[PDB]
This record gives structure tokens, C-alpha cells and sequence, in this order.
């Protein structure tokens, strides 16, 4: 089936390089069909919450990716809005996004990004910078092209499948989609 | 003294390889005496909560290890039941169990396992697969037998001691029990 | 401007090597001016909460560092007091303090240390032992002096700046203060 993905750029910071960066990476990473629902909003908690609820409840998105507003400054409230609309928390996503980003963002531990589930959709908070967005998703390789640290998207296809969503496949040259034998078609 | 351990297999998934796998590993790892209280239950939150409370409060277990029901799927509610009966959270156990399992489970970050304390007992959530159960507890070694990443059980004996429980010792060939000079007998 | 730092030793454990160890390290690490507000208190939750509130609200501290009372034992309640006075949690600080300390404290995962924000101040919980206090802050190097794992203080100057505090600089021979081009003066 077609995967429906919501993309939210919290433009609190123009070149909203946020949406375009996600569109570019996803188009390169996915081999199965998908459709996008894009939104550009300010860093105001109530508006972010409404936007996430609109995309999951009304637009029936299977996956929602946000960019921006995840730092320590008082204005940054994307993770707060994300936890507020969640039905269940996925601690490993925030933890590992920070371990992955320790490789390309010296102050990565200052981020408060989370991954949560609302209904049957997965919502992940990503950085605002395009380079950081792609490195978090795809991970880190060496000069030869070998994977040193797997990206966060390597576990996304299987998570969507466990949430009873569409069967998602990726281009291994970009990112390999992990899946146990008891889940491969 | 004898260590009392509760083993809970949330058979929501037969071969309940869960209880047997824990019995096998513990018997090999511990050099001090222990007794087991085993339970096989469905993946229903209220039943898991009652079982954990029965084992800690009524059976006076010092340590409780659970297997199964820790994924993102809505049915999986072991971590939810565990947090519900907790008096205090131990964040490092869930975090490090996921770092350890990143070595043998490609999608390890999808787990929501926790470690908590209820009264004076420690409760840890483990995977459902026998191989993953043992690797989390014992950690990872190289072909030579050298420890690359210490297992989660390396810190369990000292934690029980700090919780005023029995003095627990392990077979170093399986797993070494860490303890500061100010705690060694 | 001058950075105001509160130092709290939860002497629940004399040689309160806690305050002195922080005074020694900070004096060596900082190249910009600072002033200290020191306190030595027992491991009693209400007293720790009052002390943190006194230092942030009344003494206008930009940064507060605590030492001691972060283990699993029931008496240890520094992290509980810290979360109780917080306006916002910084998950990456607790997570990374535990990853850093995995190098010098075998049972590092037993710690429940957190990093939080109250008003515009950052509060971080550190170990009780002087050696562990300094290694957490400065990180780990090799025999040659190369940084293998960056200390937690490498991200503190930038965090204070994002919280609208004074411009803090450090001696790179001790610890380098990370900062993006869009923040360097």
C-alpha cells in the first residue's frame, strides 16, 4: 500500500530547508510508494499540537516527521507538543537519535527530541539543519561507504509494520530496512 | 543468604523458551544460592501488574526478571505494567539494555524495556527470544572471549546489595559482578 | 559577564571532597570570570529542594552542580529533588553522563542522575567521588592526550548562552567549549 507521511517544519527560526530536505531524502530512500502532507508552522506549542493531531487523526498519516524547535531555549517546544499528543512513548528513539547525532553535532546532548506513537502512527522529532536531518535518518558511514552507526530510519519500516501499517521497503544503498525473518515477505 | 528470584514469561506470543532460558542462564551465572518463583501469563496489563506485586510483596523476591511484551505493538504492555507498580525508576537499565542489544538485535531501539525498584526489589524487563535474553544479561565478547560490552547483570549483584538484599556472587567465566572496594567481602 | 555557579554537596555519606573537587576543576577549566555559592547539606529531599530553589531563585545562579546522593539506595534522593524543582527536563544530560561514566565506573548504570532547567538556570547531578566528578565533566582521553569521549561540560557553555546567560569560555587544554559558527564571538 501507499505510505502516508506528514512533514512538519516548525519554522520558528525563508529557505525552509526543512520540508525540502525531508522530501529529498525520503524520495531517495524509499522504494515503495508514498504520499506527503506538508506543513510549515511557528514554534508555538498549541499550534504544533493541533498540527500533529490534524495529520494523524484527520489525514490518517502512518508516519509524521518534524524538523526544528528541539533545543533547550524556552521558545523550543516541539518535543513538549509531541509528548502532549502521544498515547505511548518510545524511549529508544530519543536516546539513539542523540547517540547518532553525537557524531555530527558536537552539542547533540542539548536536544530534547522524542519519538512517540499516537493511535497507530509514529511521530519522530528531527533537527532543523538539512545536513543533520539526513545524517540522523541515514546514519554514519566511512570513506569506503561502510555503515559505522545505523541511521534511525533503519528501524522505521519494521515499526510501521508492527503498528499494522503498510509494508515499507528502502533502497539499501541509502539505508537498509531491518526486519526479522518472521516479518520479511 | 539465598537470593529469591521471580521469573515471569509474558507468553502473549508452546515452547515458552522464556522461563527455561532464564533458569539455564542463572544456574550457570550464579555461584551463591538462589530459589526461583516462576510464572507464565498472558500479555494483559492488569495480570502482569498483579503478578509483579504478588512476587515482590507476597513472595518476598529480591529480584524479578520478565521476558516478552516489550515492543511497540499495542498488545505489548510489560513495560507499562512494570512502571505502574514501581516506587522508583532506574533510567540507566532501560538505556543500557538498548545499547547492549544494539549489537545483536538490529531493531533494538524499538524496545520499551525498563528497570525499576518496588519496595526493596529490582525488576528488569528482558526480550522474549532466548538468545537475546542471554546476550542482554551477559553482554558481548570477541572470538577470544574478551568482554567488549558488559552485560546488564554485571551491575545486578551490587544493586541488590545497596537495596539491603543478600550478598550475590557470580562465575567470572560467565559474567563478572562489579563491586567497589568499599563493598567487597 | 561573571558566571554565578552554585555548588551543592549532599554530604549524606569529613573530607567533603565534593565542594573542593568542583572548585578545583572549575578554576582550571574556566577562562572567563565566575563566582561561587557553596552549600553542604544532608541527603534529605526537602532540604535539597529548598537549597536548589534558594540558589536559582534568590542567588540568581546561572548554573548549579550537585555532588552525591544519586544511587539506587532509598536514602539517595538528589535526582528526585532535582526533578521536583525543574521547569523542563534535559534527557541527554542524564543519558550521556551515564555513557561517559561507563568508562570509569563499572556500575555507572545504577546512577539516576539528571540534568534539568529551572527558570533560566541549568542544574546537573554529578557523582560523589572526586575522580568521578572530574572525569564526567572533562571526559576521557588516551595516553597521548587525545579526546576519546567528550566530557559533559563541553556542551555547558553553549547551553548557558542559549538560556540567555553570560558568555562562557574554557581552557581547551582541559575541555573545549563547543559552539556553532552562529554563536561564536
Amino acid at each position: 500500500a501507499t505510505l502516508r507521511i506528514g512533514l512538519v517544519s516548525i519554522s520558528d527560526r525563508y529557505q525552509d530547508k526543512g520540508i525540502p530536505a525531508l522530501e529529498e531524502w525520503l524520495t531517495s530512500a524509499l522504494t515503495t510508494p508514498f504520499e506527503l502532507e506538508t506543513r510549515l508552522i511557528p514554534d508555538e506549542q498549541a499550534i504544533i499540537e493541533q498540527t500533529l493531531c490534524e495529520l494523524v487523526d484527520e489525514m490518517s498519516c502512518h508516519l509524521v516527521l518534524t524538523t526544528g524547535g528541539t533545543g533547550p531555549a524556552r521558545r523550543d517546544v516541539t518535543p513538549d507538543a509531541t509528548l502532549a499528543v502521544a498515547d505511548r512513548e518510545m524511549p529508544g528513539f530519543g536516546e539513539q537519535m542523540r547517540q547518532i547525532s553525537l557524531h555530527f553535532v558536537p552539542t547533540a546532548i542539548l536536544s530534547r527530541q522524542v519519538g512517540v506513537i499516537r493511535k497507530q502512527a509514529l511521530i519522530l522529532n528531527l533537527p532543523g539543519q538539512p545536513k543533520s536531518i539526513k545524517e540522523t535518518l541515514e546514519g554514519v558511514k566511512d570513506a569506503e561507504g561502510n555503515v559505522v552507526v545505523h541511521g534511525i530510519f533503519a528501524s522505521v519500516p519494521y515499526c510501521i509494520q508492527l503498528l499494522e501499517g503498510p509494508y515499507v521497503e528502502t533502497a539499501p544503498e541509502v539505508v537498509a530496512a531491518f526486519r526479522p525473518k518472521s516479518a520479511r515477505r
